[PDB]
C-alpha cells in the first residue's frame, strides 16, 4: 500500500528492475561505494531532494543513496529524459518518484513540487542533488526557509554550476555547493566520452540516417563539443566546428577539424547578410553544445540545407530558436521526439514538400530525448562523485553552524583529487586495466606519494 | 667574418639553414605576429638572455625574434642529439653566439652551456634566462650563483624543468622568479601532446623504416606526451597498450580505446625477474617511455622484451630507460648514427647475423629530436610565442632591481594570464584559416564573460 | 476498398510508415532516379515478382519502385525479426500483398512465404523472383517446381543466397537463371561493409546500452561484413581482435591495425574443450560472427566466454552460433524483446541476481536488423538500385519463353555490367553532393578508357 | 677485382649490409621462399635483367634470386628512388648494379643500358624483372633480338601492367608476362598500405610541415589514392578526394571524405575559367595518385593557395605539369628533392617572396624520392610474388617453344590464388597472427578445401 509517486506505467517496474540489475554490473565504482559505506551508514538521517534525468543510471544512484541511509524524493530535470521503466522500478521499491517521458512544462514543474511537498507541507530535507539548477532555483526563490535545514547542494552539470557561481558572486547562495561537474572522472568522462557514445546513438534512433560522408556543423568545442564532434567524425562525417574560444578552436584544428563561423568574419549582427549562406547550404546536420543562448538562430535555420537535421545536446533548448520555428513554420510529427519543420509556411504543409528541417527532441537534450543518454559505465564515474559529494557535505553539517562559521564555510568547491583518483581507479578496474605502482625511488623522483595524489591541482589532463 | 664567438659543426650549412628559417617563419604566425607587434617598441632592449633549448630551426625563429625585439643572446642546446646543424650555422652566421651541434659528448654538452655563461673567460652580464629542462638553471644556481643577482627571471619550457623549479622554490633555493611556459594551454595541450603525435612515428620511421601497422606497442605513461605518443602509434595501425601510475590518466587511456596493462604482475615492481609479466613483454614490438620519471623501462623489462623489439624514450632525460645496464652487459652495434642494435648474447662482440637483439633509438635520449627534427614549426609557434611573452613580462618586471620586500612578493613560479594564452591561440587558429565566432553582447552576458575574453575560468581544463 | 490480401502486425501503423517512406525516398537518389527514368516505359509491365527480403522501410521503397515500373508483387520477409511493422503496414495499406511482422515464429515465417507463392489457395502466376538468402528460392525448387517453368529469373541479394545458387548450378538443379546482385561493387563494397559499420554498433547500443569504448571485442570473420563490423566497433573505441580462416583476409586485418587471433590454440578446432584458448575468451566482452559459415562460435567457446559478455551474429543465418546448445543446457531470461540473458548455472530456473550469464541479441539472428533497423536508406539505395536493374534485365530476357535447347545455353548466374555499377555509384556520389571529375579526351586515351567509362577492367578489385 | 657496377659510394656497403640483415628479419614470406627453394635451385640458368627501385627491400629480392641460381644485372626504375647504401652492399656482393640517388635522365638510360650490354655486346639474358615498363620498352624497341631468348617478364606496378596490356592488344608484345601487381598480397598491400606508411613519411622529411588541421586534395582514389588519403587523414588533415571513377568516388564518400573536382562541375575545358579557384585557393597540399597525365595541370598550379605543397606518388612525374613550371617559374632548391617554385616570374626570385609552391622530388614518386618508399614488411608481400613469378615463367621456357605453342602462352597472367594465400599466411605469421583452421564440416559447408583456396577468383577482398 504505497502511493507517494506518479509514473507513466507502474507495470514496467519488472522490466526496469531487470535493466537495473544489468546496470549495476556496469557501475563498479558506484556499487563499490555501496560495499565500502554500507556498514557505517554515512547518510543515515539524510533527506535528499534529487532532480536529475530519471534513467536506469539514476536509479542505481538513487538506490546507492538509499542503501547508505538516505531518504529521497526524486524528479527528472528534463521533460523527455525519463526512462519509464526506470521510474516504475524506483516507484515499486517504495521511493517517491515523479517523472515520465514526454512531460509538459506544467507537469515538469509539478513533479519538482511533489519532491518539495510531502502531504502539502515542505519535506524536512537537508540535502540537495540537482542537475541544471532548476531545483536549486525553485528552493532559493519560492521556499527560502527550507534552505536553513539543508547542509549543501551537489550540482551535476556545467549549466547548474554556472548558476551557482552567480549566486556565490551575488551573495545569494544560502548553502554551500559541490561542483560535481569539474571532477575529471565527471567532466572529462561524462561530458566528453558520454556524448561521444550517445549523440550518434540518438541521431540513428531518431532518423536512421547514414552519417558517413555527410556534412556536420558542431557549435562549440568544450567537453560536450569535443565528444559530440568525435561522435560524428568516427561515423565518417565531415565535421566542421564553431567556437568563440580561441583555445578550444585551436584544439579543434589540431584534432583535425576545420573551424568555421556561421557568420561572415565571425560577426553575428542579427542580419541575413551576415550568414555564410554557402556554408549553411551544405550542412546536413547541426548540433549545439554550448550551453549558451541562441547559437543556432533563425537566420541560420533559414539558410540550412533542405532536409538537414537540427538537434541540441546542451542542457537547455534555447540554444536553438525553436520559438521562431513554432511561430512561423508548420511542424509534422514523424514520431515521438522527431518533427519535420516545413519552412513553406504555418498554415498547413504539403506531405511531399522537400523544403523541411528535421528537429530532434523538440530541441531538448537529444541524447536523452531520442535515446537513453550516457551508458551505465560512464555514469558510474559521475554518480560515484555524486555519492561522495553527498557524504562530503552531510558529514560537515553546514546548517548546524552558527552564522559566523557559515560565512567562512560557504563556497562552491570540487572534490579533492584523492577522491577523483579513487573513482578513476575503480573505473579502470572495470575495464580490467592494471595500474602500475610507483617504487619509493620513483615517487621520490617526481615528488609524489605512492598512494597519490599523482598530479598537482593545476594539472589539466 | 671577424666574428668567431661560436662553435657549430659546419658553418657552411648556414645558407641551407636560412632557407628553412624563411620557410618556418611562414609556418609560425603567432611568433611572427609578436615580432611585428613589438618590433618598434623594442621591449627587450637591454635584455641579455642565456638560452638553453634544442638548437632546431624552430628555436632559430625564437632566437631571431628575441633579437628582433632588442635582446642579446648566448645560446646552446639542451640535448646532445637535438641540434639541427643547419639551424645552428644560420644562427652563428647571423652574428649570434651559439654553441651546439648534433652528436655532442657529455663533456662538450657541459662545455657548450659554459660558453654561453662565460664571454672571454669571465661571466657574461646576463639578466634573463630561457631554459628547457633546467640544466642551465641548475648550473647557474650551483656554479655561478653570483650571476643570478643580475638576472630578472627564468622562462622554463618543459615539464621536467618546471618540476625542478618548484622543488627549488619550496626549498627556498630559487634565487630568481620564473614563468611556467609549459603550463600554457597553447603549450602543454599543443606542444607536449600534438607535437609528439607528429614526431614520434616520424622519428621511428627515419631510424628503422619499420612498418608500424599491425605490430604491438607499449606506451609507458599517459600524460600529455603519452597521449600524443599513443595517438602517434595508434593512427599508424599499431595495437597500443598503455601503462600508468595515475588512475585518472589510466581512465582516459581506457576511454580512448587502449588496453591498460602493467609491465609487472599486478603492477607491483619489487625488483625481481619474477615480477615481470614476461608473457606481455614477450609480445611487444615497440616500447616508448613518456613519463619524465626514472627507470620506467628497467633491466628486467629489457631482458623480457620480444626479440628485435624497438626501444626509445620521448621524455626529457635518458634515465627513463636503464641504458646503463645495456652498456654494461650487452654489445652495441651501430646500424647508423643514433641507431644501435643491442645484442643480448654478451658483451664481447656479436654475431653479425645474431637474431637476439634490441634496436635502441637516440641512445635513449629524446627520440623525436634525436632521430628526426622534433615538433613542427606550426606547433612550436604556440610554445615559443608564450616564451617571448614570458621573456617580455619578466624582463619588464626587473626583479633584480626591485627592493627586498618587493623581491619577496614576486619570488614565485607563475603562468601567463589566460588572455595572452587565448591571443596566442587566436593567431594559431588564423594560421589554419579557422574563423572564430564573436559573442553577441547578450550571449556574453548569458555565460558571464566579456566579448573580448577570457572565456573560461582559471579552473577550466580544456 | 476491401483489400484483405495481406497479413501484418498492425495496419494502423501505415501513416507512420508512409511518413518514413517519404523521408527514405529523399535518402535514396539512385533508386528514385530509376523510378523517374523508367516510369513512362513501364519495363516491368507484366512482371509478377515473388519477393522475400527484410520488410524494412528501405525494402518498401524498393517494392514501390518495382510497382511504379509496372510490376505486381507478393512479399514476405527473409527473417523473423527484421520486419519494421510500420513499413509492412504502409505497404499493405497501399494495396500490395505483404505477409511480414517483427517476431514471427518459424511456422509463421514459412506460412508468410507460402502466402506469396499461393493466391486464393492456388499457385500465383509468378514469373520473377527477388530473394535474400535463398529460402524462397529453395522452397520453389523443392515444393513448387512447376512454378519455375514460368519464372524468368532470380535476383539474389546476399552472399549466402549466392552460394546456394552456385551449389544448384554445379549440381544441375538450378531451374532458372539468376543475377548475383551481391557482387556489384555498389552492393558488396557498400551494403556488406559500410552498412554493417553503421548498423552493428547501433543494434548493440539499442539492445544493451553498453559502453563499448575500452572493452574487448572478438570479430569472427574478416570478409566484407567482418571488415565493416570490426570498424563499427573499433571506431567506438573497442580493442578489437579478429579471427579468420582466409590468410589474405587475415593479412588485411593485420594491416588495418587489428590483432589476428584464433579461438582455438594454434587454430586447431578438435572439438574438445581443451583446444579452446580459455585465457583469450575469458577476456572478451563482445563476440560477433560475420562468416556465413556454421558453428563459428561453438558451445565450448560459449562456455569459456567472460561473464556477462554479449553474443550476437550479423551473418545471414543464426547457425553461426550454437544457440541450440544454450537452449538445451542454460536458462533464458528475457530482458526485453530480442535481448536474452542466458544463465550458465543450469537449465531449470535461475537466480535473478546470478552473475554468470551471457547476453544474446536477437536469439542469434541478424543482429543489425533484429535489434535495430539494419542498414540506412542511403546505403540500401545502392543495393536496391541494382535489384531493380537486375529484375528489369532478367524479365526483359524472357528466359521461360525459350525452347528447351536455348534455355540451357542461357542457364547461368551472372552479375550486372560494370557500366551499370558505375552509373549507380554516380547517383550515390551526387547524393552526398560529391563532384566526379570528367576525363579529357587525351587523358581517356592515355589510360585506354572511354570518357564515359567503364573506367576499370573487370578484374579490378577496388 | 670486381668493377662491373656503378654506385655512388662503395664505402656505404657495410651500412647497407647491416640494414639488409634487419630487412631480412622483416620479410618472412620472401625469406621463407629463399629457404624453401634453395635446394632445388629453380632459377639456375636464369639471367635476369632487373629494373626496379634499388632500395634495401630490393636488395633482399636480388639476393633471393641469386640464392636460387640466377644471375642478374640491375638498375633502378627511378632517378631518385635508389638507397645508395643498398646499391653499395649489392655491388660489394659481386652483383652488377648501376644505380644511385639523384641520377640525371641521361644517367638513367645509361644505367639500364649497362644491364642490357655486357662488354659492349648484348648480354645473353633470358628473364626480365621490371617496375614501370621502361626496361621492357627499351628491349622491345632497341634490342628486339634479345627478346628471342627471353622467357618472360614479371612486371611490378599498375603503370607497367597497362603498358603490357597495350602491347598485347596491339600485337607488339614479344614475350609472355606475369602481372605481379594484381596479386592481392601486392595490389591491396603494397599499393594501399605502402603509401599509407610512406606518403606522410616523405612529406615530413621533405618539409617537416605540421599536417594536422590543414587542407589536402588527393587526386585519385584507387589503391594508391586510398592509402594516400588515409596517410594524410590519420595525421589530422582535412582531406578532399577527386576521382573520375564514380565507384571509387563512392568509396571515398563512405570512407568519410568530401569528393570534389578541381574544375567547376568536373568539366576541364582547358581555360582558367573552369578552375574552382575558391576550392584550390584553400588547399595546403595536393597529391596525385592516378597514373594518368596532367591531373594537376598548369591552371591548377596557378590557382593553388600560396605555399601549398605539391607532390606525386604515381609512377611517372607527368601527373603534374612540371614542364610548365620549368618554363614560367623560378626554381629555388631548399635541399635535395625539395624546391620552392616562385610564381613571380622566370628570371630570378626574391629570397623572401611569399608566392611560391613547394615541389617534392621534382614530381617523381615522392615516397621513394623524399623517403625510403614502402617498409620491408610490406614489400615482403610484393617481392615474394616476384620470386614466384620469375620461377614460373623461367620454367615455362617460352623462348624454346614452337610457334603454335607460343601463341597459346603469349599472354599476361596473374599468379594462382593458392600462392596468393600462401604468401599472406607467412605475412600474417610475421605479425604473430594465428589463422583458424576450418573443420571438415565447415569446409564442406562453404564448399572449400581445408587448405584453400578459400575464395573464388571473382572475390574482391
Ligand atoms: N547532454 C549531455 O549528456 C550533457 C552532458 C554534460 C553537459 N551538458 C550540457 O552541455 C553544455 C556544455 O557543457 P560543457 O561541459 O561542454 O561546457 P564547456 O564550457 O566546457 O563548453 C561550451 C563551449 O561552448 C562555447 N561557446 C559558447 N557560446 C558559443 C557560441 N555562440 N558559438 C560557439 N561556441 C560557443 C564556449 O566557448 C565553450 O568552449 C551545458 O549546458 C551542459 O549542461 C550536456
Ligand atoms: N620530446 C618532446 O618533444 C617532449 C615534449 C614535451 C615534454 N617532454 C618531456 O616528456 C616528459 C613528460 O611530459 P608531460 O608533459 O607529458 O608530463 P605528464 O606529467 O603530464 O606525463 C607523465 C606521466 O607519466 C606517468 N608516470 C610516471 N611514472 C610512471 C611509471 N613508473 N609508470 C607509468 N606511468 C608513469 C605520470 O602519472 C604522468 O601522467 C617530461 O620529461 C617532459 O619534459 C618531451
Ligand atoms: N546483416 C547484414 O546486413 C548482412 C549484409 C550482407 C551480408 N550478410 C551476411 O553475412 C555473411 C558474410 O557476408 P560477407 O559478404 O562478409 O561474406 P565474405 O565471404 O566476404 O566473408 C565471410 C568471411 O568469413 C570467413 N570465415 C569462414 N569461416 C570462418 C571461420 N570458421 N572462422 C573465421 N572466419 C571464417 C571467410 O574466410 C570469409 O572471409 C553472409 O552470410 C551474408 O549473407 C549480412
Ligand atoms: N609510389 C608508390 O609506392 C607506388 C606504388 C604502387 C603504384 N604506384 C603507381 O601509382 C599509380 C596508381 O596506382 P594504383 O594501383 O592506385 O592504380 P589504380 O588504377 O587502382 O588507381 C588510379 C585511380 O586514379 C583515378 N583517376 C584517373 N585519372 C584521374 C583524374 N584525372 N582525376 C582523378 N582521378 C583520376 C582512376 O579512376 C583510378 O581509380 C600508378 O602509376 C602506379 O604504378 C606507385
Ligand atoms: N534496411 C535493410 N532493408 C533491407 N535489407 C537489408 N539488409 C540489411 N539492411 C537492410
Ligand atoms: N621500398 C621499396 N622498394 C622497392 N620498390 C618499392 N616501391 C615502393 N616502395 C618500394
Ligand atoms: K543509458
Ligand atoms: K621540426
Ligand atoms: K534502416
Ligand atoms: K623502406
Amino acid at each position: 500500500g504505497f502511493t507517494d509517486y506518479k509514473v507513466a506505467d507502474i507495470t514496467l517496474a519488472a522490466w526496469g528492475r531487470r535493466e537495473l540489475i544489468i546496470a549495476e554490473s556496469e557501475m563498479p565504482a558506484l556499487m563499490g561505494l555501496r560495499r565500502k559505506y554500507a556498514g557505517q551508514q554515512p547518510l543515515k538521517g539524510a533527506k535528499i531532494l534529487g532532480c536529475i534525468h530519471m534513467t536506469i543510471q539514476t536509479g542505481v544512484l538513487i538506490e546507492t543513496l538509499v542503501a547508505l541511509g538516505a531518504e529521497v524524493r526524486w524528479s527528472s530535470c528534463n521533460i523527455f529524459s525519463t526512462q519509464d521503466q526506470a521510474a516504475a522500478a524506483i516507484a515499486a521499491a517504495g521511493i517517491p518518484v515523479f517523472a515520465w517521458k514526454g512531460e509538459t512544462e506544467e507537469e515538469y514543474e509539478w513533479c519538482i513540487e511533489q519532491t518539495i511537498l510531502k502531504d502539502g507541507q515542505p519535506w524536512d530535507a537537508n540535502m540537495v542533488l540537482d542537475d541544471g539548477g532548476d531545483l536549486t532555483e525553485i528552493l532559493h526563490k519560492k521556499y527560502p526557509q527550507m534552505l536553513e535545514r539543508i547542509h549543501g547542494i551537489t550540482e551535476e552539470t556545467t549549466t547548474g554550476v554556472h548558476r551557482l557561481l552567480d549566486m556565490l558572486k551575488n551573495g545569494t547562495l544560502k548553502v554551500p555547493a559541490i561542483n560535481v561537474n569539474d571532477s575529471v572522472t565527471k567532466s572529462k568522462n561524462d561530458n566528453k566520452y558520454g556524448c561521444r557514445h550517445s549523440l550518434n546513438d540518438a541521431i540513428k534512433r531518431g532518423t536512421d540516417h547514414l552519417l558517413s560522408g555527410k556534412q556536420a556543423l558542431v557549435i562549440g568545442y568544450g567537453d560536450v563539443g569535443k565528444g559530440s564532434s568525435q561522435s560524428l567524425r568516427q561515423e565518417g562525417m565531415i565535421v566542421k566546428v564553431a567556437e568563440v574560444d580561441p583555445i578550444c578552436a585551436m584544439q579543434a584544428c589540431m584534432d583535425g577539424f576545420e573551424v568555421v563561423s556561421p557568420y561572415k568574419n565571425g560577426i553575428n549582427d542579427g542580419t541575413e547578410a551576415s550568414i555564410d549562406a554557402a556554408l549553411l547550404g551544405k550542412i546536413d546536420l547541426i548540433v549545439t553544445t554550448t550551453g549558451n543562448v541562441n547559437v543556432c538562430d533563425a537566420n541560420m535555420l533559414k539558410a540550412l540545407k533542405k532536409r538537414a537535421v537540427v538537434c541540441n545536446i546542451g542542457h537547455f533548448d534555447n540554444e536553438i530558436d525553436t520559438a521562431f520555428m513554432r511561430k512561423n513554420w508548420a511542424w509534422e510529427e514523424v514520431k515521438p521526439q522527431v518533427h519535420k519543420i516545413h519552412r513553406t509556411g504555418k498554415d498547413g504543409f504539403d506531405a511531399h514538400n522537400d523544403d523541411y528541417l528535421i528537429l530532434l527532441a523538440e530541441g531538448r537534450l537529444v541524447n536523452l530525448g531520442n535515446a537513453t543518454g550516457h551508458p551505465s559505465r560512464i555514469m558510474d564515474g559521475s554518480f560515484a562523485n555524486q555519492v561522495l559529494a553527498q557524504i562530503h557535505l552531510f558529514e560537515q553539517k553546514y546548517a548546524d553552524l552558527p552564522a559566523a562559521e557559515k560565512a567562512k564555510r560557504l563556497s562552491v568547491e570540487v572534490l579533492p583529487k584523492k577522491l577523483d583518483e579513487e573513482v578513476a581507479l575503480e573505473m579502470v578496474k572495470g575495464f580490467g586495466g592494471v595500474v602500475t605502482q610507483l617504487t619509493p625511488k620513483q615517487a621520490e623522483y617526481i615528488g609524489v606519494s605512492v598512494e597519490g595524489p599523482f598530479k598537482p591541482d593545476t594539472y589539466r589532463y
